[PDB]
């Protein structure tokens, strides 16, 4: 996250980081077995970490749970990234309480000017890499559809949204891919790409979780 703060232990319950020796993506906990984050932060061998803020340190509150299997959009497209989603679900269900919680799907898609928080363990450098060892968090509004496709023209499918500033000096960056963007308590967004980071006039680029409610559900329900 470049120009973001610390958002402080457990504030941020559904937040999950995606290990495989090290921390490579963001998460965002929906009910006690299920994850959703993107496509592009797959792999096997994956080890969610819940209630975390310190990344390096155990500090307590944690639970580490092994995915069980990873379910990538059918349609998602790798040159793209069209359909960036991906369902993780746990070998064993996590403990909700105050630090672990899940964080609701929406109704209804988010309009421009909904304010969201966005955050993750990402890079805080737009120019170098610098990542931190605690959670750290940005508030951005969501943008209006003309202003996403002048930033990005012919790039822009209608699974994706901008959020974000265009005088540059805030956004998400690489390590918080997966991500959330949650809105009015609300999961609206999954951090999926942007040109560099925090540039000016490059927002980030976000999956629009509202065109896959039905999908979300129909496929929990059959796995
Ligand atoms: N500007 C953004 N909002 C953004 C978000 C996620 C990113 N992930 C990456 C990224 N991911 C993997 C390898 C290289 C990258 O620059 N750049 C990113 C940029
Ligand atoms: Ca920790």
């Amino acid at each position: 996250i470049v120009g973001g703060y610390t958002c402080g232990a457990n504030t941020v319950p559904y937040q999950v980081s995606l290990n495989s020796g090290y921390h490579f993506c963001g998460g965002s906990l929906i009910n006690s077995q299920w994850v959703v984050s993107a496509a592009h932060c797959y792999k096997s061998g994956i080890q969610v970490r819940l209630g975390e803020d310190n990344i390096n340190v155990v500090e307590g509150n944690e639970q580490f749970i092994s995915a069980s299997k990873s379910i990538v959009h059918p349609s998602y497209n790798s040159n793209t990234l069209n359909n960036d989603i991906m369902l993780i679900k746990l070998k064993s269900a996590a403990s909700l309480n105050s630090r672990v919680a899940s964080i609701s799907l929406p109704t209804s898609c988010a309009s421009a000017g909904t304010q969201c928080l966005i955050s993750g363990w990402g890079n805080t450098k737009s120019s170098g890499t610098s990542y931190p060892d605690v959670l750290k968090c940005l508030k951005a509004p969501i943008l209006s559809d003309s202003s996403c496709k002048s930033a990005y023209p012919g790039q822009i499918t209608s699974n994706m949204f901008c959020a974000g500033y265009l005088e540059g000096g805030k956004d998400s960056c690489q390590g918080d891919s997966g991500g959330p963007v949650v809105c009015s308590g609300k999961l609206q967004g999954i951090v999926s790409w942007g040109s560099g980071c925090a540039q000016k006039n490059k927002p980030g680029v976000y999956t629009k979780v509202c065109n896959y409610v039905s999908w979300i559900k129909q496929t929990i329900a059959s796995n």
